[PDB]
DNA sequence: ATTATGACGCT
DNA sequence: AGCGTCAT
């Protein structure tokens, strides 16, 4: 009771680009705008692999991992925008561009992590103590906002449900103590709608997000009214929620883990995970999957947002399937060759607008007839960006992977090539 | 023949 | 370090 955790002391929210790369062409392309349309890279296989989707054409039952030429079965009119490409691959710049303009802005409300490229979680617990002490909050102020949950108990088209919620909310709250963790959401979504305003005038681009009191329910918020909405999740709110929330749903239970929750437990939803002890779970899953578990499925999770605005790695990568695998020597270095010359493009300009140097250069590769994503990965020095030095330091960390006899040919067949560079000191 | 990424845990 | 998992 009096000293039982509730795992209430900060408000975290998660800001999520709708479609992301698809609204980048459609802010470039006007004609693509309000349409069913998507983003695909290459074209000459099947038409392209799509990658974004805009929500217009999910109606139709477009999806990601879908070729393109699929894709118009199900919806024949579909634009498509291609992803540039530059000596010879799919060229993510004006994608890592885009995101630079929402991260630097959400940077004015709050110290971010950056999650992915087009995902943040901010740490808004000392905003949300500055715009306490600076005040009643109307529902005026909470424009797009869901609270999940609600209503219930004793019209029904989105919006008219989505404010009957909201004012049943902002009913219950108790705004006179500064220490009510309800109250202390309510203001994050306050400052989310403001920050999520502002990526939108500023950019364009509209977000949806979520606001609770960890990342992990941040992120399960997010998702639950995509597009162009908010959702706050209280910690009142995780009984329910999770009582028929399947357990892949929640942030890194989505794979091999997850599978082996339900299956070793024989359960299927979150709030299933709180009739067993810490000890229990400990014991299957290891002893920080366990404790992460046992109070996660109470709503409880401590992982801090970490300040962390840029990537860690600046990393390229292109794959040769098929019979388009590498089997000559030439072949391989002059791939090799392609991939340094776009990494040294990126790193010469990381380290002109961030102050910073990378030092260890990652080689990887797969080979024709393994399973596994990478088959084989070595690291050498990056003492200088230089995209000849790079390349031909990558081919003699990988030149004796080649089990051809002769070392014109290459074999088994290379089927993927992968530098990165890793290591950041500061510049 | 999804592809091109990117963070973090394990030993 | 090199490899595996999980995610956009
Ligand atoms: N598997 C994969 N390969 C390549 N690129 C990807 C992949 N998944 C996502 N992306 C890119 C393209 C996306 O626009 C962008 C963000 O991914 P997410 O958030 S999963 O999907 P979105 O396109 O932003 O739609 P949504 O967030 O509104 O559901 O990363
Ligand atoms: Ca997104």
């Amino acid at each position: 009771g009096p000293h039982m955790a509730t795992g209430q002391d900060r408000v975290v929210a998660l800001v999520d680009m709708d479609c992301f790369f698809v609204q980048v062409e459609q802010r470039q392309n006007p004609h693509l705008r309000n349409k069913p349309c998507a983003v695909v890279q290459y074209k000459s296989w099947k038409g392209g692999g799509i990658i974004a989707v805009s929500y217009e054409a999910r109606a139709f039952g477009v999806t990601r991992s879908m070729w393109a030429d699929d894709a118009k079965k199900l919806c024949p009119d579909l634009l498509l925008a291609q992803v540039r490409e530059s000596r010879g691959k799919a060229n993510l710049t004006k994608y890592r561009e885009a995101s630079v303009e929402v991260m630097e802005i959400m940077s004015r409300f709050a110290v971010i992590e950056r999650a992915s490229i087009d995902e943040a979680y901010v740490d808004l617990t000392s905003a949300v103590q500055e715009r306490l002490q600076k005040l009643p909050i109307s529902a005026d102020l909470l424009p797009s906002t869901y609270i999940e949950g609600l209503p219930q108990g004793p019209t029904v088209q989105k919006e008219g449900m989505r404010k009957q919620g909201l004012f049943q909310w902002l009913d219950s709250l108790q705004i006179d103590n500064l220490t009510s963790p309800d109250l202390q959401l309510t203001v994050g979504a306050v400052i989310v709608e403001e920050m999520r305003a502002a990526i939108e005038r500023e950019t364009g681009f509209q977000c949806s997000a979520g606001i609770s009191h960890n990342k992990v329910l941040a992120k399960l918020a997010c998702g639950l009214n995509k597009p162009n909405r908010q959702t706050l999740v209280s910690h009142g709110s995780v009984p329910q929620l999770f009582s028929q929330m399947p357990i892949r749903k929640i942030r890194s239970l989505g794979g091999k883990l997850g599978a082996s929750v339900i299956e070793i437990l024989g359960i299927e939803y979150m709030g299933e995970l709180t009739q067993f002890t810490e000890s229990q779970l400990q014991s299957h899953f290891g002893e920080k999957n366990g404790s992460w578990l046992y109070a996660m499925c109470r709503g409880i999770e401590h992982d801090p947002v970490k300040p962390r605005q840029l990537p860690k790695t600046i990393g390229c990568s292109k794959n040769f399937p098929g019979k388009t695998a590498l089997a000559t020597r030439e072949q391989v270095q002059w791939w090799l060759l392609q991939l340094a010359q776009e990494l040294e493009e990126r790193l010469t300009k990381d380290r002109n607008d961030n102050d910073r140097v990378a030092t260890q250069l990652v080689v990887s590769i797969r080979v024709q007839g393994d399973k596994r994503l990478s088959s084989l990965r070595r690291c050498c020095a990056l003492t200088r960006y230089d995209a000849h030095k790079m390349s031909h330091d990558a081919f003699t960390v990988i030149k004796n992977c080649n089990t051809s006899g002769i070392q014109t040919e290459w074999s088994p067949p290379l089927t993927m090539l992968f530098l990165c560079a890793t290591k950041f000191s500061a510049s």
